């Protein structure tokens, strides 16, 4: 929380929770891209 004025960050959502985890899956896969 360095300095983020306007637009607060309270109340999570299932539509963002399923996305956070789905992004982690794809992100891991991207981080393990074909780079032999």
């Amino acid at each position: 929380a360095p300095l983020e004025p306007v637009y607060p960050g309270d109340n999570a959502t299932p539509e963002q929770m399923a996305r956070y985890y789905s992004a982690l899956r794809r992100y891991i896969n991207m981080l393990t891209r074909p780079r032999y």
